[PDB]
């Protein structure tokens, strides 16, 4: 009688299992890790606190961690991103998981606490896997004593890495961490091509709007912004791109996009007069991709074309000033995670009012909120890096080191390029691709081993 | 008039070249912005630069920016087919020593580099080097090592030349510090990729006028040049297959919508005819090498290619294709300059109506420069603004005058600071009419950057 | 008050459906412009329309447009999986007879059509027909020919339906005139092509959540639906191969950048397993049928497909794929509604971890409507504005009131005039914010058109 | 051969180069060469004497020698002053074929060349067939040599503009011989007109200016077949492309294809005033391309409002799409190189060499793909010219000029080739790509109501 969980509906487990079995066929790098390390059990004794979107993809990651010896206790890192049939299957396997689609902010916090506490006392955790830094922050701020037993953190996403680096700079980071985000088989696969697959997916499921022929403004052109812009452009949208980074802006120009600012001459002085009203008045869809704060602000929201769609695909919802919209405009739910925002005011609304905006997933990550996030064959790359990161930090056993040996290892690092390449090769084989093997003379000519790595650490791909 | 310190194909093309120089200047905002900003200061006063890079219209604007900031130069091209003769003529007519013409022989190529090095039979008093591929660098280190005692730095343009510098650094044979210009983001991620996107299909069309839509291409390599080359062909409607040895680059080719194949069964290049995937190669209409490696389109691949396939290389050196094998065994028929039919029916003579032939472009030399005009001005703007900033930094450092302990700390191969990379990019963006947004103080603090930048950690790959 | 003349899944979905109808109205300017232009004229007053077409949100706006113009209707869906239950619910809640739900049996499908034809157990006094695919038209001609004596015309939505109409016409068995709505340019080259571009990858993602970039697709057919489908997949990064029997369409596939291949060696389908290009099919991750033909993904093809490939159909009827062979021979595992794993290991049982299976979507029925929502409102706006114009025209012509001698002269299958096609297109373009230029009198004179149009001869193919 | 001087080309020594490129081009034109091999034994054009007027390119060389291989005699000229490839003209003259064509003709030289085909040894040639591209030869015959039309069996016209001119003459009863509309074969219109311009428009702009196109703003006037292909030529290079149209159906396609549809005039109303120009819009355009076959679609007021240093070019058949006459009258022309001019908007008399207020005009407004590059590639022209050959055989064998008046009345029309021949051309093109077309089963052919051999579509089908 396993009861150490809470999900939406355990009877969805059989359905979840069916989709997990399909997902395993789509994740050869991760399943290959199961075969390669099975006999060795390299995570035997590992006790992992996990906080990441409880999708079918995360389900295969969890079961890969367990198959190598680990115990885990899991939550989602977003209130809307759980696939309830995935949570159900994991719970039915006898794995502690606290997650469902549509949590409140209170339930979100309570779910993280259930992974941290077992039977009212702190679990004897020794590893952390995190996506966005929320679980990392709670441990450091509320349970700092637990971190004295934890060998490391493996952090998934750009926002989480930035938070780790601030703590390292401030001397407040307690354990070593691996920047999983900056593997090329993560950042240049997950962040870019994943959003390419799943952004227009989420908009279609939410609105069923034709995108071809319409005008879109993508805020930001990093890895997420690049993939988001392509998601829309390949559908036939006329895509404009905003950036604060001139190098990323240069790439947008060369990639065939027009680079614009919401503000006249790019200066955001906070006034309505600074808004390029003629530009915003033409935009049918705006997507924030920055990891920054308030990049679709109240003045932009006021100036947007009637019936434009507004959504965010960065990690946190504060990219869009939804607070302003909750205070001043009336919200009409169309269906879960789809709201019309009536700009006529808060005192009710005319059900036939034409002056509204459509917000997706209440500003939360739209690909996971209104669809299913990245597909398995893309998450294969990210989560293979996660398993390798867990094994690397666990086998180092930072918490057992003499104090005079910890300082050398208290760091935030990426995986070595050899691991990056190993993950990439299994992905390529998954597509049926054939990689050419260098001859000894060719390897000597370009100064590499036939085994790799094939690029210096400076290389940007 | 009075000035004879040059050798170009035809000085009377100078007015035409000057007309195209004036057009190019309006297409190169970052390079002309540096010209205006530093003209008053003359930061290159006293610089004597040996330059070796494709003598194009774009290089002309580079050359005249350096002279406008106070430098004297002596110039040659780094390839036998890449010079634009009207550009060379306009430079020589401006009183600037230049030795370069389209269609040099290998002996003439070496002689041109030597005419920059030597003035009146003696070594010039050079103190700065600008190189593209390392040929000039190599000649100075091997044949004129005494000149390097007075040279303050090398600014190297391209991936192949940077590799040669890093081997010398490791060995302790590099005599002066270098800036890796190639690895500025406004170079590698602009020039190497987007440049080849523009000029690869440009060169193939000028050489053959072949329709590319619906035909089969094989791109060897998926680095920056291979990425841009694959897009150049795919946007024209080619069905593009990609070969790689780097599984990460291979992964990118898959996600970008390409089928990743190897010329060899299971990727094993064992040097036998039986290793060739003859079925795959018998279906390819166009093969392009982009690797910077050697013999990636070998003799057995050439024997296996579909009849009348086009063969070209867009990497720096021609040994990516085994053209030596073709000269030894097959008959060459010139369609027109830099376009040869290579008849696989024998070495001596050919039937004018033979159908078993390949079309080689630029005799295997860099095809975008050999059969067209290379990258466009607005792209070379970024590369060449980096070159000017690099020359300024190394000339002002005055390495050759530093104490030994200082020399040891500065003898390195380095890239320009990210802040300068961003400033080049900002001028490129404004050239397109783009508008970059300014962070609020709160937004800048939130992501931990100055409002002025730099906006990314040095680890960032873009 | 006490309306019971309907059958839907869940009437409590009505409020949800009305919210989505109000949104759809803002996405359909051509259809809503018709509603506003003709509302006061009431041109369909007296019309009684039997409607058989996918009971989607978009059909809801069509239904309420006809009612707003004066008509009474009785409605059913033309496919067992295409209904959106919240749309059906909203239409029923408005007091409009509708018999439709997602997931009907074949028996329930026929029953729903009969409920539109019969009111209180007797033939309804219908006088207009709106059909999509010809199922209702066929049932009327075969089982209720006396009702056709009072019917003024049929307006037929789709390619397969038009072909069935033209077959009846040449056989002298068609009883009332029809308008071919499919072949308006704002239908055929909008709906059939761009609609499938939007909704094909949409449905595959909802059903499987499979990554498409980098995998291999085979599209059977390259008419309007095949053109749109191939783009739906190529824009996602698939490597797409195209099969055709029409050499002109195949020519377009080549020029559009696709490799044209055949499931059969040398294109010859002799019925044996030996004719299957097994090498080609063993590399295919996804096959899509787009033909309107029969058995174009046959049993031998299904046997040769790569393990875990996806199989789907986007033509009108499920007989493009030999799903009957698979029901007879292989074991079906339901993943979720309209998604089945078909285990090629045998008919009786299956191993839950067997790797030799195919994923069939929507049991071979129209996949864009079975696994997603079909075309989006702004595309269906053009199709359904054409339907409303066609209904008005045939109802106003009053064919059924003519003497036999006059009926014979007007019995035919026609398309709408180009001037109307253009006027629908103008409202669509305005919906995007586009601005159409007006010819000067001298420009109009020069190319031989009127300033207001039509702008092209009837032979123009666009 | 010895004694042959009945030609006029730039440089006869270019013939060997031209022959080398014709031999390559034959390997790229399977549909045309298959017709040459199919009909060689029969000589279906023995006795044909063809007046030909079409761009004297390498691709036209292959068409000319196919016609001669099937028995025809021909006398040839180009249909544009800038479109001839001099090595193609040289190879044809050296083969003993009369041709009067060189790149860079004056208007006087152009008309002289057409007359040299019409006249042989000072008298009208006894021609009996016409192959035309644009209708200029057809117009000269009807207006200046009408008596020659009494012996001519037909005209085979290549392009949209020429077909419009033919239909105008038919409507007014002024057309004297029947014609085949070669343009509206699907293997012509939806191959040549669209995909040809996709290949060759960005080709010509790069050769003329070597400008980066990616990231820049383009305005394409028209979205017919040429405008569709032109817009793709630019968009696939990374340009931001806006599209202007008077036809809302073509405008609808532009929207659905992912382009923003705009007008040079406020609210699309062209009242002739400067105030009607959307000056903000045209002030952002780096490249304008006209594709309409209409008159003055890039007018003087538009040219005054264009962004500084914008490129201006036309890819429709005639140069009057751009008001170049206004520019000749008011602005100073600085030649960069042949077929590339800087137009200085600072005045007529003289210009500053470093002036920044200029436009770049390509090919002096003439069809830019043929003027600044080589036009469509051989594998595309294969389809158009296979159609031309079939059209010539049909009209010559019909022998219109030999029919009694009543039989002529039934035949005096402008027609297209049957779909079955359209399909047979497409099939050879597909095979040239290595494509494999599937054969219907008898049951399938019966299911959709076609023959296993085709035709596979009704005549109404638009593809
Ligand atoms: N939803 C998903 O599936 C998913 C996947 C990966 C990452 N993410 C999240 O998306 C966010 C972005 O990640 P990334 O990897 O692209 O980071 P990134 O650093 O590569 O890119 C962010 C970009 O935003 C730009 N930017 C910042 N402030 C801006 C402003 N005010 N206006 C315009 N541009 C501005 C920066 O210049 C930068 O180029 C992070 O929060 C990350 O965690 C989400
Ligand atoms: N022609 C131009 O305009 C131009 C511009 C820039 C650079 N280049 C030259 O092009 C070359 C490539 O430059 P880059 O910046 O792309 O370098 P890069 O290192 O980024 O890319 C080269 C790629 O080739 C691959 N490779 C090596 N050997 C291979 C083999 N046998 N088979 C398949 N793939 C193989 C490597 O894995 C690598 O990804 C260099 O010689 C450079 O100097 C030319
Ligand atoms: N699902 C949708 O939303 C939707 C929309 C419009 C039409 N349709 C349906 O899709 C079908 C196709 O419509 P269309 O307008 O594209 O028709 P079409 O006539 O334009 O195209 C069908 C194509 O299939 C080809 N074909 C026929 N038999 C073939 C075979 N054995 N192998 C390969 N190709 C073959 C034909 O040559 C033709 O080009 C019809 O059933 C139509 O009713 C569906
Ligand atoms: N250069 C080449 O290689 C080449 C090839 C084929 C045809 N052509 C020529 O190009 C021209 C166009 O041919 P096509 O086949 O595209 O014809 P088309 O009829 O298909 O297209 C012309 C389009 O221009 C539009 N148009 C007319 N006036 C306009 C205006 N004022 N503003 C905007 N749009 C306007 C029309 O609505 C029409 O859609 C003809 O002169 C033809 O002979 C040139
Ligand atoms: N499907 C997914 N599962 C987990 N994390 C994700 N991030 C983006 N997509 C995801
Ligand atoms: N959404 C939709 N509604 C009705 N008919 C359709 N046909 C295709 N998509 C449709
Ligand atoms: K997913
Ligand atoms: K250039
Ligand atoms: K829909
Ligand atoms: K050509």
């Amino acid at each position: 009688g396993f009861t150490d969980y809470k999900v939406a509906d355990i009877t969805l487990a059989a359905w979840g299992r069916r989709e997990l079995i399909i997902a395993e066929s789509e994740m050869p790098a991760l399943m290959g890790l199961r075969r390669k390390y099975a006999g060795q059990q390299p995570l035997k004794g590992a006790k992992i606190l996990g906080c990441i979107h409880m999708t079918i993809q995360t389900g295969v990651l969890i079961e890969t961690l367990v198959a190598l010896g680990a115990e885990v206790r899991w939550s989602s890192c977003n209130i809307f991103s759980t696939q309830d049939q995935a949570a159900a299957a994991i719970a039915a396997a006898g794995i502690p998981v606290f997650a469902w689609k549509g949590e409140t902010e209170e339930e979100y916090e309570w779910c993280i606490e259930q992974t941290i506490l077992k039977d009212g006392q702190p679990w004897d955790a020794n590893m952390v896997l995190d996506d966005g830094g929320d679980l990392t922050e709670i441990l450091h701020k509320k349970y700092p004593q637990m971190l004295e037993r934890i060998h490391g953190i493996t952090e998934e996403t750009t926002t989480g890495v930035h938070r780790l680096l601030d703590m390292l700079k401030n001397g407040t980071l307690k354990v070593p961490a691996i920047n999983v985000n900056d593997s090329v088989t993560k950042s240049k696969n997950d962040n870019k091509y994943g959003c390419r697959h799943s952004l227009n997916d989420a908009i279609k499921r939410g609105t069923d709007h034709l995108l071809s022929g319409k005008q879109a403004l993508v805020i930001g052109y990093g890895d997420v912004g690049k993939g988001s812009s392509q998601s829309l452009r390949q559908e036939g949208m006329i895509v404009k791109v905003a950036e604060v980074d001139p190098i990323c802006a240069m790439q947008a120009c060369m990639d065939g996009f027009e680079v614009v600012s919401p503000y006249k001459n790019g200066i955001n002085d906070g006034t309505e007069a600074s808004i390029d009203a003629a530009l915003l008045g033409k935009i049918d869809l705006i997507v924030t991709t920055t990891g920054n704060v308030n990049v679709c602000d109240a003045n932009m929201l006021k100036a947007l074309k009637k019936r434009a769609v507004v959504c965010n695909i960065g990690h946190f919802d504060n990219e869009i000033d939804t607070a302003f919209m909750r205070k001043n405009w009336a919200w009409e739910e169309v269906k879960p995670q789809v709201h019309k925002i009536h700009r006529t005011g808060k005192d009710g609304f005319d059900a036939h009012n034409d002056d509204y905006l459509i917000l997706l997933a209440e500003g939360r990550l739209v690909n996971l909120g209104n669809a299913t996030g990245h597909p398995s064959r893309i998450m294969d790359g990210s989560f293979a890096n996660q398993v390798l990161a867990q094994i690397h930090l666990f086998e180092q056993k930072y918490a057992d080191l003499p104090a005079a040996e910890k300082a050398k290892r208290l760091s935030v690092e990426v995986l070595p390029k050899k691991l990056d390449e190993e993950v990439a090769l299994e992905m390529v084989k998954g597509f049926g691709g054939v990689v050419t093997q260098l001859t000894p003379k060719q390897a000597e000519y370009i100064g590499v081993s036939v085994e790799g790595p094939f690029k210096p650490d400076t290389y940007r791909y």
